[PDB]
C-alpha cells in the first residue's frame, strides 16, 4: 500500500505495432507520475492495457491482459484498459462489466486514463 | 486442499442456450465425481467452462470466464475450458498459452475433461 512499494507508478502494456502510441501515453502520463513501457520484469502500481486491433490478435497480448486481471481490479489492483481504433462492437464483451477508457474520450482517452492512475495513487501510503 | 473442503467436485459454467449440452456433460461426469451446473452461489473444486459461440457473445459469460481464471489455474485452481462448435480460428487467442479441451476430441471432448477433473481431484487430501 506504500507509494514506494513499487518502482514505477504506471507502465503501458502495448503490442509491438502500437509502439508509438504507447510512448505518447507514457509522455502524457509523465508531464509526479513515474511511468514506463511494460517489460516482463516490469512492476508498477497501475498497468494500462493499450487494447487496439493488433493487441486483440496477438495471443500473447490477450494472455497478458488475462493475467493483468488475474490479480487486479477487484478493489485490490489497478489495471486500466484503453480502447483505441476499435468499433465499440469489436470491444471484448467482458468490458461491459468493467472499468475502461474509450479512446474517443477527451485527449484520445489519455486524460481519463491519467485521472484513473492519479486516483489510485492517492489511495496509497 | 481437502477433498471435502468443497461440496461439489465440478460444476459446468454454461450459457443459457447451451443448457442441454451442459447437462450431458454433468451426466457424463457423474457416471465418485459429484457434479452440478454452476450457479452463482455455486462452489466446487473444478469449473468447466462450456465455451461455445453463444458463450463468447454473452458479455456476462466472458466476465465469468475472466473471473473463473482470476484466481484459478496457475497450479492453484482448477478451470477447464471446453471448446464446442467453434472453428479453431474463433478460439480465444489467450488459449494458445493455456490448457483446454477441444470438442473434436474423443467423446466430444468429454473424456479428456473428465480426465482433467479426475487428475486434479487426486492432488487433494
Amino acid at each position: 500500500s506504500s507509494r514506494w512499494s513499487k518502482d514505477y507508478d504506471v507502465c503501458v502494456c502495448h503490442s509491438e505495432e502500437d509502439l508509438v502510441a504507447a510512448q505518447d501515453l507514457v509522455s502524457y502520463l509523465e508531464g509526479a507520475i513515474v511511468s514506463e513501457l511494460c517489460q516482463a520484469l516490469s512492476s508498477s502500481h497501475c498497468r494500462v492495457l493499450l487494447i487496439t486491433p493488433g493487441f486483440l490478435q496477438d495471443p500473447w497480448c490477450k494472455y497478458q491482459m488475462l493475467q493483468a486481471l488475474t490479480e487486479a481490479p477487484g478493489a485490490e489492483g489497478c489495471t486500466i484498459p484503453l480502447l483505441l481504433g476499435l468499433s465499440r462492437a469489436a470491444y471484448p464483451p467482458e468490458l461491459r462489466f468493467m472499468y475502461y477508457v474509450d479512446g474517443r474520450g477527451p485527449d484520445g482517452g489519455f486524460r481519463q486514463v491519467k485521472e484513473a492512475v492519479m486516483r489510485y495513487l492517492q489511495t496509497l501510503s
